[PDB]
């Protein structure tokens, strides 16, 4: 296992604050809140089965999806829309991309360690998540 996804990473923040907002138009306060909100997260995979959750005040969210075994998730709590996903390891990565009105809500959570450059495409005008910690 040359990846060790299973990590912690007190989220720093996203770059295109506004483009990720659009990925699921919560509200205008949403993006400004998350902009500065340095939340916590921590994934953990065992092979073909992983899970992670965010730790914010504003909103609580989670992905909890397998690795390539397509699944119709939901964004309940946040916006309340229906979605689907798909994940495939891509080096030290695990290319996820949402569906169900999304079609461009994917990430490039490739792990470096102490630093991390999750790239939140999330619709046109790609955003760059900015992680750092574990
Ligand atoms: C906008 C927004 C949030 C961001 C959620 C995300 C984007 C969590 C990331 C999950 C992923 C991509 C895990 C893959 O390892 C949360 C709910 C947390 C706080 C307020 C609103």
């Amino acid at each position: 296992m040359t990846k060790d996804q299973n990590g912690t990473w007190e989220m720093e923040s996203n770059e295109n604050f506004e483009g990720y907002m659009k990925a699921l138009d919560i509200d205008f306060a949403t993006r400004k809140i998350a902009v500065r909100l340095t939340q916590t997260k921590i994934i953990v995979q065992d092979g073909d089965n992983f899970k992670t959750k965010t730790n914010s005040t504003f909103r609580n969210y989670d992905l909890d999806f397998t690795v390539g075994v397509e699944f119709d998730e939901h964004t309940k709590g946040l916006d309340g829309r229906n979605v689907k996903t798909l994940v495939t390891w891509e080096g030290n990565t695990l290319v996820c991309v949402q569906k169900g009105e999304k079609e461009n809500r994917g990430w490039k959570q490739w792990v470096e360690g102490d630093k991390l450059y999750l790239e939140l495409t999330c619709g046109d005008q790609v955003c760059r998540q900015v992680f750092k910690k574990k």
